[PDB]
């Protein structure tokens, strides 16, 4: 597990975009942000998919979040450029930037992957992902400190059979990280680094007993690590939760 | 350092090896070599015109005449790629190799700045469509007593750098996709799968990509040929997964 604790202010004053905030991992993200400080803005499919987290982070206390719909596997780059613009109506700052959303596909060899399929993946896991980024990065390039956050997995780190267009769609998003963390360094206040969040105890990695990994809540430390001003300087890493 | 190994000129007889953008550069010099060493080469690229010279250099070396197929990657759809491989089966009944060379760089701007359709049609010239080709060819491949993928990639495919836009998240793409395939292809196939970073070469490509490089500082891409060779012919047989460079 990586190490670190944050402190219940640790966030305050920062706002943080999470996406696939509604189940699982990215849930937890929205919620442990919330719960330190950041005031959060939380991406999904529709509305009533963001209720549950969104009532959470009321009831712990914190201010309605910015709810914001999309369909990532549909969504225009004028539809980026729309939300970007509520980001900055809303706070005129971006600090914090979680991509968290991605669809496995099917699991299947690739040579029995529909086309589709394998299109499709790569759309929502990479093209939304920069196309994300890309509406965003002026608002984080003002910030007095920014954190981008991508999400990966081991499979996107060293291919493994009938992970489909997944495996590729995370080296896609290293490779993307890289790049950005490149044009980052030195010259903004920006940072970008990918996160291995490792076996959770999600409907997502219930892919591959369950009993053996942490709940999604419990693997926060490094999550919470990228967002605050800890890490600043931190830019370039694949990192892992555990 | 330049990749260790001669090639005999008759490394690649008996075998049927496809190459993408064969039209010009690397994937010329590709064509043109293994066409040298013996193979029956197929050539792959945008329009006949643009293949004849390719072409007429292989029959007139006296190699014979290669199998020229157009097809326009970023709009070719299953259709396409399923009519290009039954053409080859048709012709041949398998595929001993496949030089997947073909690639766009897009922008080499800031990602800040790069336009999202630049961004996606690069990823989907230089990863969606090398899929669908490798996906459509894989059953005749799988023909082969012996039969090996090569994709392309790139130091920007390896190690991330600024200002590659979207042309080194596709060769990271590359190599997730060289990467899966080969431990699907492993043990159970007669197929291999590994990757090339061909380095620097006197191309047009290579000056896209660097517009204030003097061309001749860079070797003739007919020179980087030895690990293009060496992965199409029975000396790479059980090499697989491999992330290789030519220099
Ligand atoms: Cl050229
Ligand atoms: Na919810
Ligand atoms: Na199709
Ligand atoms: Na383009
Ligand atoms: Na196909």
């Amino acid at each position: 597990m990586f190490d670190y604790s944050a402190h219940p202010e640790l966030l305050k004053g920062r706002v943080i975009l999470v996406t696939g905030a509604a189940r699982g991992i990215g849930a937890a993200a929205a919620r442990a942000y919330a719960a330190h400080g950041a005031s959060v803005v939380l991406l999904g499919r529709t509305e009533a998919s963001l209720a549950e987290v969104s009532d959470q982070i009321k009831s712990a206390g914190q201010p309605q979040p910015l709810i914001i719909a999309l369909n990532l596997e549909n969504a225009t780059a004028q539809q980026y450029r729309e939300l970007a613009a509520r980001v900055e109506h809303e706070f005129g700052r971006l600090d914090g930037l979680l991509h968290n959303a991605s669809i496995i596909g099917p699991r299947t060899p690739l040579e029995q992957l529909p086309d589709e399929d394998f299109m499709q993946v790569m759309h929502v896991n990479v093209n939304a992902t920069f196309m994300l980024t890309r509406a965003l990065l002026p608002l984080l390039k003002r910030s007095e400190d920014a954190s981008i956050a991508f999400t990966s997995s081991s499979v996107g780190r060293k291919g493994r059979a009938n992970w489909g267009a997944y495996g590729v769609s995370k080296f896609a998003t290293e490779g993307l990280m890289q790049t950005l963390a490149d044009e980052l360094e030195g010259v903004t206040a920006v940072r970008a680094n990918s996160i291995n969040p490792g076996a959770t105890r999600t409907g997502m990695r219930a892919a591959y007993n369950p009993l053996n990994n942490p709940a999604p809540e419990d693997i926060m430390p490094v999550y919470l690590y990228l967002m605050g001003p800890d890490s600043t300087g931190i830019n370039g890493q694949a990192l892992n939760a555990q």
